[PDB]
């Protein structure tokens, strides 16, 4: 893939033509991998970590010899201050430029100042002026595009060589460093901490030309208009602690409302897991409660900092205005007077130190701050002690052709054997002598990213018939039968294509593959079945690995913006806020008019004096005006999207509290949390940010070009064709943006899966001499990456060469075109025009930077709103409410029910009719998935059945669904503890009193294990009960059935993998507790259900037998007795005799 970059002349470079093909190919189809250019032999990663590593050896030696510390930091500067004095001698040209063009300004306006309309010499130099002021306008636009893009690629290449050496230490690491460490530390200081360098290389340059250019710029100042510079600059001065206060208080505010906002998602995982019990108890009010509480609380934290970062925008919008405002009032007060060369030059200035001083300055000590910090980590990583390199009384040789195996219980020292002999054990004391290759097996097997067959060869050449015979041995063949690909498969990160048994055989493949002199195996057996293990044990090493050294450890759109803004308010207050935006840019422009006429009207004088109080009046009222409504319109757009965020996740919730269990059967958890954690997280504090900015930068756009047409009325008609080129240029740009955009992002996550498998492996890796091979494959990962990030810069330079082109082509029109048409215009006019359009520059591409960052952003609202208009199901509560005791026996008729889980899915229950009859007990038997677990379904209506059940002569499909689910209980299979008090685990609606809530807790034998905690009953509890057991669970959801004392009663699979004496315990407490109320019990074993009065059979959905269990135990032809007799003899003969008790004691007296 040759870099056509490579082969581009100057002219090419600086437009960046040779890019044109990559955005023809991205326009016409998608791009993937094999569309990227490969990088630069400069760029490599190799080389780039070999030279760094070259610098930081010297300087480690240097540092050792001279007895002190050393100096990552300076092994940097060292390394790249060549390379970067350059980029310093440009970066001095441009702030030289940026400063001096203001000087050719005032000279144009102040040959517009002494107009002669017969003199020609005048005009040819106001020509000239012209033509240096584009020249700088040129070099300012053109050339600033290859600058940065070689700014970046210096600290890609740091980045680069930074990760390469990390890697290269982390391969080497000692058994002490690993257990100081973990392998999550490496992750983190390569994936966030190595980023800082992408960015400390932009701003590196700006900790010297910031003050140059403040002292210049004052200097300049000075000489302009005097010593009434220092009131803007103290006001400029001042603007720098006013941001610091603001970021240190909003980062307060921050961590205040994060303390909420983690609450609010842990509620929310709470209840989204456990939707089926919080429906099945039908406690959605309490947590719908709940989470409004928490809700509203955090969202009063967002508005406190949605005010203030308001505040802080309309600062930002204002403060050029009250710099010149005060400048010039100083300025006239002190005794001069207001001329139109003057103003415009010291506004030009103010700007240009303004941004200069609120924006580069912090940003380059922020990022200095945070590169050093990590400078520093890394520097801390890379001196850990690291292995020597290779040169209780334990004893004993091993022979080639020999199988020695150890067996012992488990931690008898085995794995430290293993890794002494293979070196991991530093000798304290004795000798180790081991010769030649070695092959070796971790207990845990390990796979890195791959294939199976790379995996197999693990960087060996690949050879067919020892291939296959090593896959003949190890009886791969199922294995690979089982992948689509076969042996080509890919296999991802912990082998989640494949199963452990499957990434231990391919390990063992491997190792044999690999041929080594010594063979070490640790624990092949222990977690496959029987025949595999059978079969490799014999004939992959009783025959294999009888010529070899052997030791063996055994153990055998337009809709989405439209809702998204009549969410937040009304349209009266949309056309409010159309009003008051505009009203502050009229403002804004009209202050710099009002100076514009002000000079004007005191050039056209004459001695005649002019009304100061009337002009500083009006000036003092338009910066006024502007301030206040710059202040206005912040806030108002603040307030109205926050509470259209606030709106939307009040109705999504709403929505998904009363969705179907379908709806959370079919979403996994993770998808439906994604959209309360993270669409809503944008929603809150980064969507209304953005929106102003943009509307802001938008609006003085407007502004700016407004001015420019107004004052010469002829330039509206150049502006239609670049209107038209600007928008078929985003177009054509935005086609292969977005494509390149998620190249660079999947091709990142190799890098981190190489690293943690590398990690996870290292025994393995070291044990074998392959480890350079295993830096070849991260250098080729880095690469693939590095090749990803070259298109991403050089695609935004491409756009930004294009941008930067469209408007330096207007300000060039606005200037030429004030000469061309000198006869009809004057000073103030022509340098508000010029002024204006010397300041679009910048604020056009952070327009368009803004709208585009507002439509990537729009995707969370529109997922937003996807999941406010959800399927509902029947209404909680309806028209004809119960009897308030409806439940007046229990009487449940079945009367032709057919349910299914999904509309158009297959069937599980098939014409169901029964009776059950009030204060019996019934037991349900049959297959797993054969209708036993729809049964509930059908009666709790969680999926609407179709057919008739009647309660006590009551349609259950007729009544709400909470009358309903409210009046039967239920008893789970697994139990769950909500967080929170044991007083809102028994009783969330406070229905009960402490005493009855003690008795309950008596009963199921809780209180004595309760009342011995810190506190009574209200402390709290962790996620599901994790320091509880599950018989303690079983006995709490116990205690819930007998507060909530409902006539009907229902167990789903009681015991499972509880201890014998809960089950006992469990089993008398529910017989002894419930005699006058209707069970229905759902049982996996007949122990349990014995003596129910009757069993349900089930046969794939088919309702078979409905009478006593002894009359079904008396045919031997019912399924029945076919279950009983699968047991076993002796159990069934016991469950006979028990349902022959049961009937005798019960039918007859
Ligand atoms: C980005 C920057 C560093 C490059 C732009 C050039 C500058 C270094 C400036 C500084 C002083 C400027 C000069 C100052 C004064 C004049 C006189 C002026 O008037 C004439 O000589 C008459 C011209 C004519 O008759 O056409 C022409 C422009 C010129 C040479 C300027 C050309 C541009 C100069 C060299
Ligand atoms: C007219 C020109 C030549 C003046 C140049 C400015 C320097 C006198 C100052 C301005 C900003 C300073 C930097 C601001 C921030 C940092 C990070 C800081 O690093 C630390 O050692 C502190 C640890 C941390 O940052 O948390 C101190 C040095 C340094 C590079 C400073 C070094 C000295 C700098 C470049
Ligand atoms: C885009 C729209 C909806 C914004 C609001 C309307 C503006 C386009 C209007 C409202 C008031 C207008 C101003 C009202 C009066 C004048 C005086 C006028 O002054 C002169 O040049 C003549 C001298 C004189 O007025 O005696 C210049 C235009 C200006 C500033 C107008 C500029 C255009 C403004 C700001
Ligand atoms: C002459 C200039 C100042 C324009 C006049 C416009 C005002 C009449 C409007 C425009 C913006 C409005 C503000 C926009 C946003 C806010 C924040 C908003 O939220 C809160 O302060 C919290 C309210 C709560 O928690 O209930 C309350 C209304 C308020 C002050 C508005 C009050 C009325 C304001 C100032
Ligand atoms: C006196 C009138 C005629 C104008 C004379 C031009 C003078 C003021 C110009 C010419 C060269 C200019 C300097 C060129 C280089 C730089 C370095 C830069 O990082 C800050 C601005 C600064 C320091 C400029 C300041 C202004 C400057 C000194
Ligand atoms: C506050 C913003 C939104 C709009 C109001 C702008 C006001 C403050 C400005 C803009 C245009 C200005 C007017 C422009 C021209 C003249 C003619 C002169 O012989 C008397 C003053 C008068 C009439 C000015 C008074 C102040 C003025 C009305
Ligand atoms: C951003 C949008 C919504 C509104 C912005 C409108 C502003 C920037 C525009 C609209 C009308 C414009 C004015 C129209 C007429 C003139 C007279 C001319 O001799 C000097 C400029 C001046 C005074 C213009 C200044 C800029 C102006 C006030």
């Amino acid at each position: 893939k040759p870099n056509p970059l490579q082969d581009a002349n100057l002219c090419s470079r600086v437009f960046f033509w040779w890019l044109n093909p990559l955005f023809k190919i991205g326009h016409k189809r998608r791009l993937e991998e094999d569309d990227m250019y490969s990088v630069l032999p400069e760029d490599r990663s190799q080389h780039l970590g070999e030279e760094l590593q070259g610098f930081w050896d010297k300087e480690v030696l240097r540092a050792e010899n001279d007895a002190q510390k050393p100096s990552l930091t300076r092994a940097i500067i060292k390394c790249y201050w060549k390379s970067y004095l350059v980029l310093g001698i440009f970066t001095l040209i441009e702030e030289s430029a940026k400063v001096i063009q203001p000087i050719f300004l005032g000279k144009i306006i102040n040959y517009f100042e002494n107009y002669d309309p017969m003199d020609s010499v005048a005009l040819n130099t106001a020509y000239a002026y012209a033509t240096v002021l584009t020249f700088c306008t040129l070099i300012l636009a053109i050339l600033h595009h290859l600058y940065f893009y070689h700014v970046q690629c210096a600290g890609m290449r740091l980045r680069v060589a930074m990760c390469h050496m990390i890697y290269r230490k982390a391969l080497r690491l000692s058994n002490m460093a690993m257990g100081k460490t973990t392998t999550g530390q490496i992750v983190n200081l390569l994936s966030n901490d190595v980023n800082k360098f992408d960015q400390v290389t932009v701003f590196l340059h700006f900790l010297w030309a910031g003050p140059l250019q403040a002292i210049a710029v004052t200097a300049l100042l000075w000489m302009e208009i005097g010593i009434s510079c220092l009131a803007g600059m103290a006001v400029l001065i001042i603007l720098l602690p006013l941001q610091s206060c603001f970021g240190k208080l909003f980062s307060s505010l921050r961590s205040k409302t994060a303390t909420f906002t983690d609450a609010r998602i842990r509620t929310m995982n709470e209840v989204i897991t456990g939707i089926r019990i919080i429906k099945m108890y039908a406690w959605e009010k309490s947590f719908s409660n709940l989470i409004t509480n928490l809700r509203k609380k955090e969202i009063s934290k967002i508005l406190r900092s949605s005010c203030l970062r308001g505040m802080n925008l309309a600062s930002f919008f204002s403060a050029s205005k009250i710099i010149v405002f005060v400048t010039f009032t100083t300025y006239v007060l002190l005794g001069s007077v207001i001329t139109a060369s003057r103003v415009f030059v010291a506004v030009t200035l103010y700007g240009a130190v303004r941004l200069t001083v609120t924006l580069f300055f912090p940003s380059a000590i922020e990022r200095v701050s945070e590169a050093i910090v990590s400078i520093r980590r890394i520097q801390t990583f890379l001196l850990l002690d690291e292995i020597s390199q290779r040169n209780q009384g334990l004893s004993f040789t091993v022979r080639p052709g020999e199988l020695l195996a150890v067996v012992g219980p488990v931690g008898a020292g085995k794995s430290s054997l293993l890794s002494a002999v293979l070196g991991e054990l530093a000798p304290s004391h004795g000798l180790v002598s081991v010769h030649g290759r070695i092959a070796y097996v971790s207990q845990q097997p390990w796979v890195f990213s791959g294939t199976l067959r790379s995996n197999i060869l693990f960087g060996k050449k690949y050879e067919k018939e020892r291939y296959e015979k090593v896959i003949k041995a190890c009886a791969l063949k199922k294995d690979l039968q089982l992948l689509e690909d076969g042996d080509l498969t890919v296999i991802g990160d912990r082998g989640t294509t494949l199963s452990g048994g499957q990434k231990a055989r391919v390990n063992l493949a491997r190792a044999v593959y690999q041929d080594a002199d010594i063979y070490l195996l640790d624990d092949p057996l222990s977690a496959v079945d029987a025949e595999v293990s059978r079969h490799l044990f014999e004939l992959c090493i009783c025959q294999i690995l009888h010529e070899k050294i052997t030791i063996l450890v055994t153990h055998q759109g337009f809709q989405a913006y439209k809702n998204y803004f009549r969410a937040g308010a009304h349209w009266i207050v949309f056309i409010f806020l159309i009003l008051l935006n505009t009203a502050a840019q009229v403002a804004y422009v009209l202050q710099d008019w009002w100076l514009s006429y002000w000079a004007n009207k005191q050039s056209m004088l004459n001695t005649e004096k002019l009304d100061l109080n009337w002009y500083l009046g009006i000036y003092s009222g338009l910066t006024v005006a502007t301030v206040l409504f710059g202040i206005a319109r912040s806030l108002l757009v603040f307030y109205v999207l926050v509470n259209s965020s606030q709106t939307l996740h009040n109705k999504m919730f709403e929505s998904i509290l009363k969705a179907p269990v379908l709806f959370f059967d079919r979403n996994p958890i993770g998808r439906i949390l994604n959209r309360f954690s993270k669409d809503i997280g944008h929603l809150d504090d980064l969507l209304p940010l953005t929106f102003l900015d943009f509307i802001q930068t938008l609006l003085q756009v407007v502004g700016v070009v407004s001015v420019a047409v107004a004052v010469i009325p002829w330039i509206a008609i150049p502006l239609v064709p670049l209107g038209i080129i600007f928008i078929f240029l985003r177009r054509y740009f935005l086609e292969t943006s977005r494509d390149v955009k998620r190249l660079e992002s999947t091709t990142r996550s190799p890098v981190f899966s190489h690293l943690s498998s590398s990690l996870q492996g290292l025994w393995t890796i070291r044990a074998y001499k392959a480890e350079e091979r295993c830096q070849e494959l991260f250098d080729a990962h880095q690469d693939l990456h590095s090749e990803a990030w070259f298109l991403f810069l050089t695609t935004s330079r491409w756009f930004a060469v294009r941008l930067d082109a469209i408007c330096a082509m207007f300000v060039i029109i606005v200037a030429f075109g004030s000469l061309i048409l000198a006869k009809t215009l004057d000073a103030g006019q022509v340098g508000l025009a010029l002024s204006y359009a010397l300041t679009l520059m910048g604020m056009f591409q952070w327009c368009v930077r803004q709208s585009a960052e507002v439509e990537n952003m729009m995707i969370s609202v529109e997922r937003v709103i996807e999941y406010t208009d959800l399927e509902k199901e029947a209404p909680w509560e309806y028209q004809k409410r119960p009897p308030p005791a409806w439940p007046h026996e229990g009487v449940i008729i079945f009367d032709n029910v057919n349910f299914m889980y999904s509309p158009g899915g297959p069937l599980v229950l098939k014409h169901l009719t029964a009776l059950i009859k009030s204060q019996e007990k019934v037991g349900i038997v049959g297959r797993t998935g054969a209708g036993k677990s729809s049964l509930i379904s059908a009666l709790f209506r969680l999926s609407e059945p179709e057919g008739k059940i009647w309660i006590d002569k009551i349609l259950t499909t007729e009544i709400g669904l909470h009358d309903l689910r409210k009046k039967m209980s239920i008893i789970p299979q697994e139990p769950v503890l909500f967080t929170g008090t044991m007083r809102k685990n028994l009783d969330p609606f406070n229905e009960h009193t402490d005493e009855e809530l003690w008795n309950a807790l008596q009963e199921v034998q809780l209180k004595e294990t309760i009342e011995d905690l810190p506190g009574k009953m209200d402390t709290e509890l962790a996620e599901s009960g994790s320091n509880f057991s599950v018989g303690q669970r079983q006995l709490v959801c116990l205690a819930r059935a007998i507060l909530r004392k409902n006539q009907i009663l229902i167990i789903d699979e009681a015991t499972a993998n509880v201890d014998p004496r809960t089950d006992e315990l469990i089993q008398k407490k529910i017989r002894e507790k419930f005699a006058h109320c209707t069970v229905l019990t759902i049982a996996h074993r007949l122990n349990t259900i014995i003596d129910s009065d009757k069993i349900m059979v089930l046969d794939s959905g088919r309702l078979k037998e409905y009478d006593e269990p002894y009359v079904l135990l008396q045919n031997k032809e019912s399924l029945f007795y076919k279950m009983v007799q699968q047991l076993g003899k002796a159990e069934a003969a016991a469950l006979t005799e028990t349902a022959k008790q049961v009937y005798f004691k019960r039918n007859y007296p």
